[PDB]
């Protein structure tokens, strides 16, 4: 057993041990094991790579990949300083023909400014088709020094005749987690049954990042202490992010019970739940949210509608349910493998299934800007959030 063989076997024993599906989609692991080490040529470090890479693609699953060294050294330093994006979320087709599609534009960034939507699907990237790449791999073709540009070839939904071609500029995106606001005079179309007030307290919350909780526990605090007669949590264009920050925003809202099971194919292996730090748990509640509206963002949602605590407003969900983790090989490589997957209170999978709105809206009838969500919602035009 020679070291590279050793090394193969790092990848497929991080698999065995952490994979999501122990079944390992109907392939006897073990026996792909031997098979490998005896018909798989390893005499060089990059042919051991494209072995444990041909490995994990019998899974199917294009979110289970190999990373070589410097690729997760920069994963591990993401966008941070020098490298830089376009403002684009990424993730594979719903349906998944390994298309790879906008999950949702950063607010503000590159690509939403110039029309980018959550759904679009990227056909190329500075000409190279992105059709099955490693999502690791498209980010790369994405990114690149501030004040590069890179050619972005989109087409919507559904319509690959309906195509743009964009030139898109890198630079640094900031997302500010939390804007909140109080809605004076809202249409009555606008307010919760029986309201006493024509009042809404509004919350926009874009990301899950180190600072969404400390800005959403200061919008909470304020809006219960004005006694808005109902609250608008804006979740659309949410990726999700950090899940213990949208675990304290449910936590913020919901006094008991459970808000998302972690399973795999042995049952559930973990489960998060209020736990009685509510800030409101009493106004009626209405959570915007739409097709870019993405995992820990998802979990929110289901949580918040399972319990009960509020209704769901707007179009459903994009259903990007799995949960995965880097497994760091001795060589300074990794694998990014799918070890679970969450579920709502009730067990359902967010998995392609995603969380559907009690009310169907528009999801572009309400604006994201403080000024411009008050204006319509003051309106004879307001949506009929509850």
């Amino acid at each position: 057993v020679t070291s590279e063989q050793l090394l193969f076997l790092e990848a497929w024993r991080a698999v065995d041990r952490a994979y999501v599906d122990k079944s390992f989609n109907g392939q006897s692991w073990f026996k792909l094991r031997e098979t490998y080490l005896k018909k798989e040529p390893m005499d060089r470090r990059a042919q051991t790579y494209d072995a444990i890479r041909k490995m994990l693609a019998v899974l199917d699953d294009p979110f289970t990949r190999f990373l070589e060294p410097s690729r997760l050294a920069a994963l591990r330093r993401g966008t941070a300083g020098s490298v830089t994006g376009v403002g684009l979320e990424i993730t594979y087709d719903g349906g998944s023909g390994k298309d790879v599609v906008v999950l949702t534009p950063a607010p503000g960034g590159p690509a939403e400014k110039a029309g980018a939507r959550a759904g679009d699907v990227i056909v190329t990237v500075d000409g190279t088709a992105v059709k099955g790449m490693s999502l690791y791999d498209v980010s790369d073709l994405l990114q690149g020094e501030a004040d590069s540009q890179v050619e972005v070839v989109l087409h919507a939904p559904g319509a690959p005749s309906n195509t743009r071609t964009l030139q898109l500029t890198r630079q640094k995106v900031t997302i500010n987690p939390v804007t909140f606001t109080t809605c004076s005079n809202v249409a009555a179309a606008a307010l919760p049954p029986g309201a006493a007030k024509q009042q809404l307290g509004y919350v926009r919350l874009a990301t899950f990042n180190s600072n969404t909780t400390a800005a959403a526990q200061q919008a909470f605090t304020e809006l219960s202490k004005q006694g808005v007669a109902g609250l608008v949590l804006d979740i659309r264009n949410n990726g999700g992010g950090l899940f213990p920050a949208g675990v304290n925003v449910a936590r913020m809202l919901v006094d008991r019970g459970d808000l998302v099971l972690i399973a795999d194919s042995q049952g559930i292996r973990d489960i998060y739940s209020a736990d009685g730090n509510s800030i409101d748990s009493a106004t009626p509640l209405v959570v915007l949210v739409n097709r870019g509206t993405a995992s820990a963002s998802e979990v929110l949602a289901g949580a918040l509608k399972d319990s009960k605590r509020g209704l769901i407003a707007g179009e459903r969900t994009f259903g990007k349910g799995l949960i995965q983790t880097v497994v760091d090989l001795s060589d300074g490589s990794g694998v990014a493998v799918t070890v679970a997957r969450y579920q709502t209170p009730a067990g359902v999978d967010i998995n392609k299934i995603g969380v559907s709105p009690d009310v169907q809206l528009d999801p572009e009838v309400l604006p994201t800007d403080l000024e411009g969500v008050c204006r319509v919602l003051g309106s004879d035009a307001a949506p009929r959030l509850f």
